[PDB]
């Protein structure tokens, strides 16, 4: 039926496509590959798999493939190449309301061109990605975070409703005010329980620039203190973003021109720092104030701050350049072919009250004497702007933070090992981190993440939605 529309591939160039992701380290071959032209091609997948006794497949939903670990794939199964979903001109798969207070985007449609259709209209969303050629539907069965998460939380937490295809192959709408089970369950659901055709973001007016910083530190805990500071609650302060970045002794000059803010003479002044303090680690706050009004507002804030006198690195930029930055970034590695390299990523989410003995622990101590290629992202978050009752695990403690550290790749193998000494010494610390963005592979591993009450909750939603245990089998939480 699918097929001899063209819609269900075989064919070798389809199955490959789809058999490897970002992290260019796993891969699995699917046995086809649907291309659907509409909503309604999904629900028959759906309804097929749900209705055929003896169904054969998983059943992937490939976002971008931004993956790291498998994610998207169905070995010896179907995976969507959700992406044909908006291959049509008419009609449009985003939609500003009428109003401007929300927009309807299509669950295959990338952050960027949501970004495009709302400034349109004037108005933007208010959580972001670092990244913005990342789907809809992919950030929000994670949870999406960047450094505007502290105050407005994750993406996950400004979603009005979605239109959800279930594992039954029924076609949903759900909210906190209507199926409010499959609406939290989907949200941070890891693509366990339907595929979002359709999520309603939240919108602002849109700023029109954004004063950009950066403040650089020697000290851990007054970069820390002061990063709690700028997001604290009062409600929050004036910045609108709040990240930061760590810059090890040994690659300090290379990682700090790779951030793409620093000139050349920022870097030799910052590593003239470093060598006068003999800093074996260096450690920058990246912060934006969305808007001679700004000079003086950035001067109070500065001013509660404790960055090293004279490390105040400032630009000014369109709202919009600010937030596609790392496009940049992907372009010009790229050229060099360090782009598309193997990504052993490790994201995790350390709580405040382990902060410092992780920083003692990895930067201070493991990462120690290596050359990094990549960010080293810390930054604290609020856990009052995220929704417990979400899939989304996260620490226990108000305050923990996103540390992301964004290895690129004999090289692929020691960072594989420092990945998993950089775990080991997390537990044998006994610090109760949560992983983001990784998939475990046994059931305690995933018990322990999600812990024993979300972890019930999960199952019975799972049964609830995809009884046959058929959709994203690449999380191996139930494959
Ligand atoms: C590649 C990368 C990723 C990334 C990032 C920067 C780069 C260069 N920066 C991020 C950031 O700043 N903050 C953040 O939260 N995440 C960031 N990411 C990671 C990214 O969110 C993940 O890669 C995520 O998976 C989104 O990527 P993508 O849209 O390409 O989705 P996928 O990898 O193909 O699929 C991921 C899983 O979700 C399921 N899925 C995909 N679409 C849907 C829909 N529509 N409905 C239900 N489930 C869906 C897949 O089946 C898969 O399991
Ligand atoms: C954006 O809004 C348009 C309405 O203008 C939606 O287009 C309709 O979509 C349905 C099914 O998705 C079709 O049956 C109609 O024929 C379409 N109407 C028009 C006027 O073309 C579109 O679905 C919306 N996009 C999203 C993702 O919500
Ligand atoms: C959570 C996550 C994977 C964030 C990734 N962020 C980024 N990923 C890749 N390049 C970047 N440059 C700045 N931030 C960057
Ligand atoms: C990673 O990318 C390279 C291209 O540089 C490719 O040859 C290789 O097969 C990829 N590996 C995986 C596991 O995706
Ligand atoms: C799912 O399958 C069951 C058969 O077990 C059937 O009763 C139901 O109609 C199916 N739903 C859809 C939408 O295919
Ligand atoms: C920083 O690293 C360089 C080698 O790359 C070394 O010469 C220097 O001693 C290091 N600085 C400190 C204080 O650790």
């Amino acid at each position: 039926a699918l097929a001899l529309d063209g819609k269900l591939r075989t064919d070798s160039n389809a199955t490959a496509a789809a058999s490897t992701d970002f992290g260019n380290i796993t891969s699995a071959l699917p046995a086809a590959v649907l291309y659907p032209s509409s909503t309604g091609d999904l629900v028959a997948l759906l309804s097929a798999a749900n209705s055929t006794p003896g169904w054969p497949y998983t059943i992937a939903f490939r976002g971008r493939g931004h993956s790291l670990m498998g994610q998207a794939f169905a070995p010896g199964g179907v995976v969507v190449n959700m992406a044909s979903l908006g291959d049509a001109a008419a009609p449009p798969r985003i939609n500003v309301s009428a109003d401007g207070r929300y927009v309807d985007a299509g669950g295959e449609q990338v952050w960027i061109d949501v970004l495009r259709a709302s400034l349109a209209r004037g108005v933007a969303p208010r959580s972001w990605t670092d990244y913005l050629y990342l789907t809809v539907g992919g950030t929000l069965s994670n949870a999406g975070i960047s450094g505007q998460a502290f105050r407005h939380g994750p993406q996950i937490s400004n979603v009005l409703e979605m239109d959800v295809i279930t594992g039954h192959g029924e076609m949903v709408t759900c909210s906190k005010q209507l199926n409010a089970d499959l609406f939290d369950a989907v949200l941070g659901g890891l693509g366990q329980f339907g595929v979002i055709t359709r999520a309603r973001i939240a919108v602002e007016p849109a700023p029109a620039r954004a004063r950009w910083v950066r403040f650089v530190y020697t000290d851990f805990a007054a970069f820390s203190a002061d990063q709690e500071r700028l997001t604290a609650p009062r409600s929050f302060g004036p910045m609108s973003y709040v990240e930061g970045s760590v810059f090890v002794n040994q690659s300090l000059a290379t990682d700090l021109a790779n951030t793409g803010f620093f000139t050349d003479a920022d870097v030799a002044r910052i590593v003239a720092l470093a060598g006068e303090r003999n800093a074996t680690t260096v450690y920058s706050i990246e912060a934006t104030l969305n808007y001679a009004a700004v000079d003086q507002e950035l001067a109070s804030v500065l001013g509660t701050l404790s960055y090293v006198e004279g490390f105040a690195f400032q630009r000014d930029v369109a709202y919009a350049a600010f937030l596609d930055r790392v496009h940049g970034e992907e372009v010009a590695l790229n050229k060099l072919g360090l782009w598309r390299v193997p990504h052993p990523w490790l994201n995790m989410f350390v709580p405040r009250s382990r902060i410092a003995d992780f920083d003692r622990g990895v930067f201070k101590g493991i990462l120690q004497g290596t050359d990094i290629v990549g960010p080293l992202i810390v930054y604290p978050l609020n856990k009052s702007m995220w929704d417990d009752g979400m899939s989304a695990a996260t620490p226990s403690e108000d305050v923990f933070y996103a540390v992301s550290l964004l290895f690129s790749s004999n090289d692929l193998a020691r960072l594989q090992e420092q990945n998993r000494r950089i775990l080991r010494f997390c537990d044998l610390a006994g610090i109760q981190y949560k992983t983001y963005l990784a998939r475990h592979t046994d059931r305690s591993d995933w018990v322990r993440h999600f812990g024993a009450a979300k972890w019930n909750r999960f199952v019975e939603m799972k049964n609830k939605y995809d009884p046959k245990r058929l959709l994203s089998p690449g999380q191996d939480i139930f494959n």
